[PDB]
């Protein structure tokens, strides 16, 4: 039952906080991402590539949580690390390293 679907946008400036990119593999039509990096407020749309889905967020440096959203359903990636919430729900964990510091360009 495909009625109607929309999309959003996002800015990708250049600063110390290196951007966090995440790849998704499954073969879905609409994929999103949400974690502690966005206060789990809304679901950011995963930029669909020629190979698979990918999303480039803007994180500082350290450790942040996140979760995939496909077909209005929660799913985890076997290639990426998964965690366990207090509600026995499987989640995803992502880490960011200060590359802007070590790298000059």
């Amino acid at each position: 039952g495909a009625m109607g679907i929309r999309n959003s946008d996002s800015v990708k400036p250049t600063q110390q906080a290196r951007p966090t990119v995440i790849r998704w593999s499954e073969g879905g039509k609409e994929v999103f991402i949400s974690g502690s990096f966005n206060n789990w407020s809304t679901k950011i749309p995963l930029i669909k590539s020629h190979n698979d889905f990918v999303a480039i967020l803007d994180l500082p440096e350290g450790e942040h949580q996140y979760k995939f959203f496909v077909d209005g359903q929660w799913v985890h990636d076997p290639s990426e690390p998964v965690v366990t919430s207090q509600l026995g729900t499987i989640n995803n964990l992502i880490h960011v390293k200060k590359s802007d510091f070590e790298v000059f360009d």
